[PDB]
């Protein structure tokens, strides 16, 4: 296996029409909102997120992630500021539940009932008439306070799944930090993200169980953590090896964040843990070598 | 220990019920969207039955999915004398329920394979391990029950036309909403007791008590829904079950009960069950709970 040529091939985008798919999904979801007499009067931002936005998508059948964010509903994380975490007696006019229901109705009115399915977190939209395949998430404004000052917060999005709980997302920070790192590495960062995502997909489809619990976004975060110096040179294989090496040797003592540099990459709030990452890294390290004499599951 | 037994029997069939229902819905929706005929039609694909209503107790229960063609309408005018299709603005359709059901069969077989799809008199039985689908997929069209001569004075549900003939009206949205309302008013005790009594019926049926055999799950869900909320209070599930059995046995003869949708009458020539069967089962269950 020529891993240099394979990684160069695997560094490509899923296609050259990714911007087209993302913009078409965005515009059709905006049209769905604008046709809703309830939602068209609300303060709502519709924007792409996920791997299509970040140019890290590698699968052509990947749904476009569209965030529909109601800006006038706010949920804040006060856990970092001592003494910052009452209730008002008047109810807020619009609730997250009513917002998600009205979004469901708007999507169904625009794309038809066959094209919309309500999920726990987002709507799965598959509308052949408009050729839209999208994961459309209802979000509200999310805040992380870092001081007791009224303006001392970072702004992102917040999701309230049907099954309970609160999820904080930072899509703008994700995108912006990824672009910044791509500039600092002369575009090598996202090339290597895509190569490693395709490596993980390859391993998962070949039945390597260590690859299955390692999703795309986790790998984007992990590769983002690798210092820029390891992306230099003219060997993509050396870049991949540097990433695996750095991550494996630094993960145990680390307290890494996601690519947004706001949310912790590991903890009880995440679906993954350091052991799974380490097992995957060992699998990947062995798999790219030319001839292994021995195997490491001990 | 009937208290702990009923508490255990009140649990859902598993912790993955919502996942199973959603997967069934999405895979059937994908089959429809792959159909060159059906993908352009106004069709709703949605779960109904015990998975939708959170009253399922058997892990091997198939997910009930309704595939409803909304642009075909069958109207019930039996409550409004002098109401017809012209007074309801319904144009005659070229497309028939028969061909719709055949096209649904084709869509399902194309996605899940011929081996994974069986046509029944009412619905398709779908069992495809590759997609992890175990479902009863019923073809329905829009059904209407008119309550006045106004052209918008109707209640909307679904309508099924079995291969062997006849017409069945269903009201899955009303079923779901009324069940949710009663579950809220009783602090979730309603559906816990529904599940406990369904497991009691299944236990009795598998032990050879013949009176349990003609008592299906949906009938018991309706019957428990009828019981007033006061009998779901307290901290004894056993007392809740006994209250339901007592109330139902003592009120059934003079009653004119409806299904949980509060639209269809629970007993009559349109149903597969009758009051005598319910009473025989209630006596069986009451005696079985006492003699143990
Ligand atoms: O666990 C998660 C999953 C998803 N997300 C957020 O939701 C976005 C989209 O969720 P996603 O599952 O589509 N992941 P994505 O990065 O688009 O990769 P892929 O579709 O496989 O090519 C991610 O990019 C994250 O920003 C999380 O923050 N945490
Ligand atoms: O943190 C998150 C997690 C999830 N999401 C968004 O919510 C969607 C659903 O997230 P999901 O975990 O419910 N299911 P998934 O397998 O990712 O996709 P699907 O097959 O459509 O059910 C994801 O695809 C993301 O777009 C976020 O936006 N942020
Ligand atoms: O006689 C019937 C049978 C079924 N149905 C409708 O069809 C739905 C599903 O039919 P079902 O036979 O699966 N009964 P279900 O309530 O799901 O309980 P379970 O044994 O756990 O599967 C039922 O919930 C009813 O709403 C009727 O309306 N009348
Ligand atoms: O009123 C009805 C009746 C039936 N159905 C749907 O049609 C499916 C088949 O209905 P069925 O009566 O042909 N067979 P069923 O009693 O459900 O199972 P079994 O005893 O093992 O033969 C049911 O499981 C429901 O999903 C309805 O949706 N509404
Ligand atoms: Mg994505
Ligand atoms: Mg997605
Ligand atoms: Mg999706
Ligand atoms: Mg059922
Ligand atoms: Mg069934």
């Amino acid at each position: 296996i020529d891993w240099e040529q394979t990684f160069r091939k695997w560094s490509k985008p899923s296609s050259e029409t990714e911007s087209t798919k993302a913009e078409n999904a965005e515009r059709m979801i905006k049209a769905a909102i604008n046709s809703s007499q309830i939602l068209s009067t609300k303060d709502i931002s519709v924007f792409p997120q996920g791997s299509y936005r970040n140019n890290t998508n590698v699968r052509e059948d990947s749904d476009v992630d569209i965030c529909v964010c109601l800006n006038t509903l706010v949920l804040s994380d006060y856990s970092l500021v001592p003494g910052m975490n009452l209730a008002e007696l008047r109810t807020a006019s619009y609730t997250y539940k009513q917002f998600k229901s009205d979004l469901e109705t708007a999507l169904k009115n625009k794309f038809g009932t066959l094209g919309v399915s309500r999920g726990d977190k987002a709507f799965d939209v598959h509308a052949n008439s408009y050729r839209v395949d999208a994961d459309v998430v209802p979000a509200i404004q999310g805040r992380l306070y870092y001081d007791k000052n009224h303006n001392a917060f970072i702004r992102g999005t917040c999701i309230k799944p049907d099954s309970g709980g609160t999820i904080y997302n930072w899509p703008e920070q994700n995108y912006s930090n990824g672009v910044n790192k791509n500039k600092s590495t002369g575009n090598r960062f996202k090339l290597i993200v895509r190569a490693i995502k395709r490596l993980r997909n390859h391993l998962a489809e070949k039945g390597y169980n260590t690859a299955k619990p390692i999703p795309s976004y986790l790998m984007e975060c992990l590769v983002y953590i690798v210092p820029d110096q390891y992306f230099t040179g003219d060997s993509y294989k050396t870049n991949v090896e540097n990433c695996i090496n750095y991550l494996y040797n630094q993960i145990d003592s680390s307290d890494w964040t996601e690519i947004n540099e706001i949310k912790y990459l590991f903890g009880s709030h995440q679906m993954w843990n350091k052991t799974q990452v380490k097992e995957f890294l060992l699998t990947a390290w062995s798999y790219i070598q030319k001839n292994l004499e021995h195997h490491h599951h001990h």
